């Protein structure tokens, strides 16, 4: 049933909101650009969550759209990405996808497919959906079993507990004295290694695999304001 589908995509939405604005987290890695973080932290029935923070050069409704509406571009420019396909838009911004991702943390991520089942929608300071005026835009993410996308024998099939996007606004005022849109870029990984891998072994890679993500956001970013489409 579909409704079983967007019930878990709501319910994801609100966890990874809540879990992403909890406060107290706990540094694990720092990145080039200052301001760069992953953080960490316990979260009951998750686990240890990570989270990389960072501005981005961009209004945070361009990144909102591409991540929206141009998933399946996203291995254009990003080269951790595989492959990805929308599988079914099911409505309220949610909809199911096939995503293949490349090694990370130098060898200890393995390339791995994953099926997600996302929730896109404009959050109040409060996290209730709005039609405009936010004050984040939420991706949200979460691992589904769907019949005819099975794991792959050649493949790890990925588990995301809980995961999202969550960009702010950010209207800034510049050296030059121009006032330029600008984003709060926020990511929440929730991602199940399976078998015992040691945690101080995986704290690297994950943050690892995300200070080598922003790179490639940031190349897409200066491109496309560029090619004066912001």
């Amino acid at each position: 049933s579909i409704d079983e589908y967007k019930s878990q995509a709501n319910e994801s939405m609100a966890n990874a909101w809540r879990i992403i604005t909890l406060p107290n987290w706990t540094v694990e890695k720092r990145g080039t650009v200052r301001g760069d973080v992953v953080e960490s932290r316990k979260v009951e029935g998750f686990g240890k969550v990570y989270r990389f923070t960072g501005v981005v050069n961009c209004p945070a409704r361009f990144l909102y759209e591409e991540f929206k509406n141009n998933l399946t571009k996203l291995p254009e420019w990003n080269p951790t990405i595989l492959k990805c396909e929308i599988i079914k838009e099911i409505g309220d911004g949610v909809d199911l996808s096939y995503q293949v991702t490349a090694g990370g943390g130098r060898g200890i991520i393995t390339p791995r497919d994953f099926v997600i089942l996302r929730r896109t929608a404009l959050l109040s300071r409060e996290g209730r959906v709005v039609d405009d005026n936010p004050h984040g835009y939420i991706v949200s993410g979460v691992s589904v079993q769907v019949p005819g996308y099975p794991p792959l024998k050649e493949m790890v099939r990925g588990h995301n507990k809980v995961g999202c996007w969550y960009l702010q606004p950010r209207t800034v005022q510049t050296p030059g004295g121009k006032i330029e849109d600008q984003a709060l870029f926020q990511w929440l990984m929730c991602c199940d290694l399976k078998g015992k891998i040691p945690q101080f072994v995986l704290d690297v890679a994950f943050a690892t695999v995300m200070l080598d993500y922003i790179v490639h956001v940031r190349k897409f970013v200066a491109e496309a304001k560029a090619r004066a489409e912001i």
